[PDB]
């Protein structure tokens, strides 16, 4: 498992593969590890997967929940101190084998400066949190490679293809070294998904792009 | 890892993959699993690496040394054996974490039916063999699926050629159900090794046939 | 213990074995593992007996209490949310040996198109499910050679007949490679359970097409 | 595993069955449990396949070695003594997973009466030995079922004929209750192995009239 | 301990022994294990002494209390869904050494048939029951000898009479074969318990004929 | 197993019974426990039926060797130094589990007085040995009833008929109060074994006479 | 610790940090993890440091005693056996933290293409060794962020400076991402350690090349 | 991580690192670790992040809470108290390796002479609290080497300026020493983080002063 998060002047863009194994047993071929909480904010959760659905659920839940009962969405910040907490809850089930780790990616609304309004938060299994200031961030058991080879790639990022090209390769990159990350299928068809978050929302990547991207990278290693 | 060997009318086939791991963390994508004992006999070791190649090495030796004192090469079940004594002698280190798992195939000159004269011998942890008779046998960690997919694919068999295709699409089943075994590569251009033996001996087949019938059949599969 | 389930164009097929066993001693030979939730649901767990029985009649009865309460059927997902809730519950009893593993097979009203309505839902041990999309599944110690007989037999069905002909297939693989499945008895004229689910509700597959199926199979391997 | 011998006027009968099984996976299906020892005795050993074929080996090899060496074989008493040791230095080897449980049958042309010269022995884990008095003996797993089932069958024992149909019924009973005995195969067409042993020495029985009376038996089960 | 139950074309009967012992000292020599519960059904319970005593009472007092209140008997189903409840209820202390294993025996009276009214119904530690279709079923440590015996022995049964000679012989049996069941004593005079149930109601069978049964086995074993 | 020995004016008598068993199965019916190591003294040992056996032909063999060495025999406090010593190095042993407890009895040549030439010794596990004076001793499991049966049945001893009635009913009380023990056989016709030591050597107990006085207790009995 | 290792057209380069640590204390400033074997041979050990310069110092005097004693060196596979031989030998002393792990680079004088000459072997702590193929290898805590560089700038390599420069880059990212890897000082001035080895033999490089190439990565990454 | 606090004479300095860890591998280069409370307190916790982070956060809204409250700000022993109590509540939590260890840094405005009014006070892991009376305390792993580095340098503090020179001398020996500690990035331009509590309250330090006392640092021990 590994999700990948970065940023570009204008947003944010987050993806994902879809490899679910059980030891060295392969189980599922077309998980999807990527959800959109609301309209600014994304989430994906590496580890378990029954507590990284009810994770989610629960967070964008609770989310709509606050949004209804006092008719104004939360701030960033009151975000991340939920999900510090829904993280903090699970520390006895997160030791003894009951582990999700998740990372945040949302765009600012009350930012002054639009360009820099991305942000992206990673999280520790203690219910501890961090806002990164690199521009990049990668979690799940691939994640290392992944950080590696976005911290040379990330010359190239100037929008949201460029972004998108980073990401599709750092996934490649986390696959090639890792057996547990599921990479592109040509056989079957099955390709990472990605969403995008801009000043207009978070928006679901079509698939027909990623596949071209892939194909493209793969006859470039070739 | 997964070594598959068959029975042809003239000879066996033995074919064997590449990938090395430690773990979940691919290590190798090159390693050579099958060896060239004498001139009628193959042998393929799963498990540690060092005890396998440690144990091909001395198996040859030990072959080649009693062809040169006595005159005159080893009958079938004294190989057998002495394989199985060298197995019986590491059962202590098997335990604790020093595992090998051998299987051998050869062909019979002193048979009297030139036709049935390929052998094809199984090993157990405590040093007991066992002679096939339904045609094929798998050893590995995807063994099962390799063997549950001849179960299938056996009646096509006719020839070398369809005996060779047939384990091709084998490793490549238990590649698609198993993580710890490698696939064909065609960025890289790696596939798996095979070995066959008839009445004239045992040759190594040429990478270009495999190739071939790798490609024919993720063809075949899409 | 082996419960397969497939789609065909228009439904779906589940069929399970007979034999109970206490260790390595025949206990039961004619016990019944499929069950008829609804008019539109089937379910077949494996496991413990007595957890098996008693999540299956709770079940139906929490079902039939909603049914009955709100005016108004459940939807498939909330069907899916209480089996999950149901299996969750039981994780301190799974572990130090009472354990039960369901698998859900449904055909849904709501669907847009009636040719893909038919469902099929897994479970694991920590209360995760997954909807397949490859078209059949199976739960068990020999639940692996039931797949991988199916992943060959599966280009042959067309309709019910042709489908429940491939379950039938599978679980006579199944108990010809395990031990603890239950095989045709033409001795005492005992032969696996099926149920048919279509746009007509859940109906039970009578014995006598079963056992001309079994014995035509039997005629074709021997 | 269940081996069963018997007495009947002028010799003795030993059968055994041909299912190998690790755990609960079927692991082989025609293994050979009977020996012929020397000219009037056979062997039947249980438990690991290795240890049991050791075992037969090395008797062998040492009754041979005491008749070249004194020009004269042992007498029954001696070659009682000399398995008893045998058993008894594995003690420290049947502990923690390694045993071997033997059965012997013999026939005594020192004895003044020749009608009756059939011996049956049974041994236990320590190395104890016991001459058996009532005409019938089984070792395995399965051998409680087949000794109530001879109990009651002995009766109709008049001569060789009889004797081994009691003990092809005493096989398949215990094949019926017990998982870990292989019964007859008509699909495959495998039966149990009996030898007969009498005044005019050791004789293996042609599978042909084994395949007769279980055709038989099952006949009249049906 | 051993206790049989058998069916007969009318209704059932049901046997057992009188020994009870305290490790290899003997305790008890007329003990009585079966219990008429209520006016259809009897039941038979082996483990501790106390918590079979204790399981009987109060399952009379709950059968009778439901009586008492409703106006009318429980039926069948709920019989058991009631002896199931007590049992599962039991598991903790069915653990570290107080387990207590009922059967069941009983004639339903709302069945349509009154030939085939008779019902014997088994559990398990766990509290899953099973009803029996072979006719027959014994519960103790001396139960596999006993059905051994009635496996030859049921060919025999056509009325009550038959029944009970071959009740008595099973009993015999198991305690020919087993060390802590008690056989005939004709020192004392102390033979087993038997009750016999039809459309009639359940009566106890009177000490005479089953010493005269006893006598003529014994006879015909001598 | 139980062992009694006692003394009558004129010399001693020993007798044992018959069964083995292992566990709460019966496995033996017809085992004998005393043995006649030279022309005035027998042995019988009770636990581990393979180290009595051993015990027994060790020690026998190592009195002929030493008679035949020095040409005359050894006196009783040699002979009781001996199974002293054997009895003390299978301390080792005798922990864990594999114990062996003797019981001897003798008729000395060289006491001035023939009346009191009879004696008895008793064993330790620790090797440790005791001369009784009281007349009687018991042995095994069951030892404790026979001695206190011998205790009251004493005074009526007078002369070998006498003593030989006394240690049948003591062996009668020990099967009547052991479950371990095995008692007169009827059905069978099996019966205890006696030894009587006397100045003209010892002789074995024909089994009519047992025969006899068993029929008669019984018949007193009741 | 972090050694590095990788192929140029000529030859072979090889580099070192110089920090060494107990705990999170350091301890030294300015250690060498690079020796120079033989004229054709360099090795670097990893692990704990008296354990590295015993191998190290052992391996030379074994080499240099061949050569004295048989007038001519040894081969590559020779000393790669060796090697391992001498690795395998401290298994049990790698465990319970006496762990020291190698890497060999070398030039080989009988190859037919000089131009391909160059040998990096990488060595596990069993004992197995392998042969690079990829053209670089990485040994150390750090050598996973060493391998990812490289990865990325092994397409800049075209001689002897440019891999110098790439290796000396590859040490500067493993500094970066590991706490246990020193860096460039230059408040002190001490820089890695290189070796390169070519067809005129091993040459230690000069420190001023060096720091000359680590200033300019240094103003480069500013 | 390493905290340093310092008094002069009109008030206090409290300084701080920013580095990370997790094991040996960095996790983040720009941490803060020194909090403002209130007008003229400082604290500085080392530890577990999560538990430092939740530990200030909660010190703050307790004494906002009770000035709020009461209308009047809480004396500097009631302070102490507050954060001794906190302290000690965790004492569970701070074993099993979730610990926090505060250092606290005041001035007081109560105090009659206004030149001692500075106040540091340092806790232990039982909720011990101590007033330094020596003017200088550290805390973290490397606290002792920056103890020892303000022990020689303390004697050259006269004013702010000459207090802040002599923290960061004492921050950049503590990294120089620990490798847990991080010391000034050039590369980067990261430099440690000071408060200074004075009569007018306290402020944070521009980065600029603290980046040239750096550079004149570094250039001095070059
Ligand atoms: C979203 C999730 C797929 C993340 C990934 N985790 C897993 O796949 C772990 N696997 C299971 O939980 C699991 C899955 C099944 Cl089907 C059965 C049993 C188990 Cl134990 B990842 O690589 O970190
Ligand atoms: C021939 C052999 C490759 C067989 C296969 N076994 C392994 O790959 C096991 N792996 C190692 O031994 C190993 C390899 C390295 Cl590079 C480092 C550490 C370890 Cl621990 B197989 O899949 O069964
Ligand atoms: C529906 C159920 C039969 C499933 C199967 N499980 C079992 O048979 C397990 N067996 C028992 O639970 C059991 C049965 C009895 Cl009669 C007595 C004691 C025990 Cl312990 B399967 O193969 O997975
Ligand atoms: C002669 C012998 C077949 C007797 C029987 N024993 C076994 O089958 C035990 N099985 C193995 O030893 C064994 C066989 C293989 Cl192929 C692999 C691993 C193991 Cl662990 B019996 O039922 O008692
Ligand atoms: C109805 C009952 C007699 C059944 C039987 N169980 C027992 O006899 C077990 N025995 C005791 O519980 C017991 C009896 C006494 Cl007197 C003292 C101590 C103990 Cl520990 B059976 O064979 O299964
Ligand atoms: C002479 C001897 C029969 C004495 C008696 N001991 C035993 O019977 C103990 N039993 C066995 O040793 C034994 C017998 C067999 Cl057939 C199989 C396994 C075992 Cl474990 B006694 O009651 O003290
Ligand atoms: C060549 C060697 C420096 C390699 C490196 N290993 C170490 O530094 C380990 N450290 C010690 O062994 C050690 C050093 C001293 Cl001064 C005192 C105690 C110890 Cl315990 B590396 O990073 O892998
Ligand atoms: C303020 C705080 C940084 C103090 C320092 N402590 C730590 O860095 C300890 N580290 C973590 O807690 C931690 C950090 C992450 Cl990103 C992931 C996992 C863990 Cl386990 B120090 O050196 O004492």
């Amino acid at each position: 498992t590994t999700i990948v998060a970065l940023k570009y002047p204008g947003g944010v863009v987050m993806a994902g593969d879809r490899r679910s194994t059980q030891g060295n047993m392969i189980s599922g071929r077309d998980v999807r590890k990527v959800y959109i909480t609301d309209d600014y904010t994304a989430t994906g959760i590496a580890g378990t997967a029954a507590v990284a659905v009810e994770f989610a659920r629960l967070y964008a839940v609770e989310l709509e929940h606050y949004e209804k009962l006092e008719g104004v969405p939360l701030t960033f910040a009151g975000k991340i101190n939920r999900l510090a907490i829904m993280v903090r809850g699970n520390l006895a089930a997160a030791m003894q084998g009951l582990l999700a780790l998740p990372l945040l990616a949302g765009y600012d609304i009350h930012a002054s400066d639009p360009q820099s309004a991305g942000r992206i938060v990673s999280f520790d299994a203690a219910g501890g949190w961090n806002i990164e200031e690199e521009g990049y961030q990668a979690v799940g058991s691939g994640s290392l490679f992944a950080k590696s080879s976005m911290k040379k790639l990330y010359s190239q990022v100037t929008d949201g293809d460029s972004g998108l090209r980073v990401a599709v390769e750092a996934l490649y990159d986390a696959a090639d070294d890792d057996s547990a990350t599921g990479g592109p299928d040509l056989v079957r068809g099955i390709f990472p998904t990605a969403v995008i978050i801009d000043a207009d929302g978070a928006v679901d990547v079509p698939e027909s792009r990623i596949a071209e991207l892939a194909r493209a990278i793969i006859e470039s290693r070739s």
